């Protein structure tokens, strides 16, 4: 995160650090969202390729964790597209953990959360990736989430769609690389709109629109591969 | 590094950390050794899909550094071989940098040592990649440099060739995932021998050898791609 | 607030700004907290004095709000001491309000949470003040409530008394000159647990405990004065 | 300022803005006079029990400054009257600072000068005061100096004196809460013949005469405590 804040541990207990290991041998880092007791939600291009994962709750000091737990199985999006980012949502199972005060589930929309599109609302995005200084502390921010119209002007044609929801960072806060997988979430309502997917070419303090993956559209597709009804 | 040693700054004035930025947007560590004031040595497969690199000299701790560079430009291997790890080696130029009491470049084998195969002898090999111990300071330990004939029985056929060098990790002491294109150095003679390329398929923990880029065999490709003769 | 965070309208709608005119024609500010459509609770040390109180509310952006009323009357606590900072408290009534979306009440502590010292939480303190920064937009920060004891030592015997709440400033984030009167959160339960009543001598980057008027030795005085039962 | 013109930076070069904090904690602002290169002419009511200040000068910006010093020290009139504002006169010492086409001194009356009343004489007044409208610029407005006599017959008795000059705001354009200590000058002459002192206990938009510390009756004090010679 650019230009963000420290948070504390307890600050976001559904937030997960995913150290992860690909095929290729080489070391990622990607953030992840607890929403359930076995279950991590993250971004597709995370892990598409990954071997295993090492899954940090509990604490916002990287690597570290209340409780550290290995990846059982991955799953990815079949319908991923590199070149586009489309479909960039992920499911990581882990063994069961228990919640605690540093470790919660974040809700998922479901009702009429699911027909909403959370046009300029405030939302707020958290990782341990690139920013301006020197720390293993998780760091957050506030985006303002605007509409797809706006969004898809901002990038070539094609890569903003329906299931993409957009947060601004004109103000020079934004996600940045190592970000990605990360949670996108209505302080308010505890909910989770959107999973961090996409920077601009541009870079991250381009002033550029950021992509996530919109979680309203991929609710059918999260019960049924976890096969929980939220 | 699995079971080495702790390293500090000076130690190790070669040791190039780098924070990579893939064209997929994810983030990658591996390491690199500082052969030039505007050369890093490091693995092709760490690279080959990078955009940029932010490169960290003269530390000991991960992502600090004396001089904190951006990479100018980065040159892989262009017959690297991603399924084999064939011609694992790659150059990222960056900015001339001044050589200081913890940041001075290692040697490069010229002459007869290019025939050397340094069979039976002890390397330093360093970085800052899996460990089991969640420390963010660099890490070494030293392998024996075992034949290729005894190396290759322990890989599948046609992996081991002419231009891999193995270290011998019997006694447990083994680079591991994130030590990737690090530095396997002949300490007393501050001469640099291999670059970290491949872990066995079983894992860091099994005793198997570790292959490394022969940097005898990539002598020409280094000097036809900086421009400098050794 | 030294070392935090800018809010955006809405994050912290019971925030009140308050432009305080004196009797000997001083113009000060303090913050305040909404604690109902007609009431504003901040610190006697603000408005013991006051002649006339602007009262802003509904905006991040100082001298600036959603509603700016003025007070109709100034209640300070009759026992306050200026010397000690005892009994630090004061209500400011205002032509009611409407809540919105900007403009919400904190909620005040009953029952239970009247006996609970809250040692050990991290709240959140927020207010215009002196910062680091040339900003005229709401700052915050995260402070950790600490227990009197710990509070007592760090200041001359008498300050920190049984009515005292203190909050940890050891990381270099802390209320400042300006910030007097302000809330201190906890966020989870909306609830109201401190008003920003002093800094150290040694001022706001001593790394010395802030004080606060510990609200839950208040709730007698404020629904006798107020008249409300909260 | 009430119904005053808004300033720019250049024009009132010789105007300092004071964040001043309080013995008590509170923050105060008030205007000031750059009258050399480590002293700023302020009113005895805005610093009398002030323990620091943040000085700013060279902007028209509130806040602002090419210059932004803090106070060594602060001499408040030994004099001073908080109930009559009589002798309401104080020097801020401030580190050495360079004239620059933003930062200038005022001139202060000599010679003769020192037995001019200057009786209606339009005189320029500026601040950061009360505005009836909310802005961070500076504004300024012209008031006709008039008698004592005519002055006296607006206050209660014995507020007026020979170290009073008083300037009309029958028009309507008046200093206001938070313009004290500010410089009343004669354009032309470049020259400073009053500082805020006080407004009229009906206010600021009632026509009454606002009260200043007449320069001259000063100039041996001013003298006597900065061991300067005007």
């Amino acid at each position: 995160i650019i230009n963000g804040y420290e948070a504390y541990t307890g600050l976001f207990p559904y937030q997960a650090g995913l150290d992860i290991t690909l095929q290729d041998q080489r070391r990622v880092w990607c953030g992840g969202s607890l929403i359930d007791n076995k279950w991590i939600l993250t971004a597709a291009h995370c892990v598409h390729d990954a071997v295993s994962v090492v899954v940090y709750l509990g604490s916002a000091v990287q690597y570290e964790g209340e409780a550290v737990v290995n990846s059982e199985r991955i799953i990815s999006h079949s319908m991923f597209n590199p070149d586009t980012y489309l479909n960039d949502v992920a499911l990581i199972k882990i063994p069961h953990v228990e919640y605690t005060d540093n470790i919660q589930p974040i809700r998922l929309p479901s009702g009429e959360e699911l027909n909403n599109k959370f046009e300029n609302i405030w939302a707020t995005v958290s990782g341990w990736g690139q920013s301006n200084t020197d720390t293993v502390i998780l760091q957050y921010t506030y985006n303002l989430v605007i509409d797809n119209d706006r969004c898809a002007q901002e990038y070539p044609p094609g890569i903003i769609v329906e299931s993409t929801i957009c947060g601004d960072t004109s103000d020079g806060k934004s996600p940045c690389f190592g970000d990605s997988g990360g949670p996108f979430v209505l302080s308010d309502k505890n909910l989770l709109i959107g999973v961090v997917s996409f920077v601009s070419g541009a870079g991250c303090e381009s002033g550029k629109p950021v992509g996530f993956s919109r979680v309203t559209s991929y609710m059918d597709w999260i019960q049924q591969n976890t096969g929980i009804k939220f």
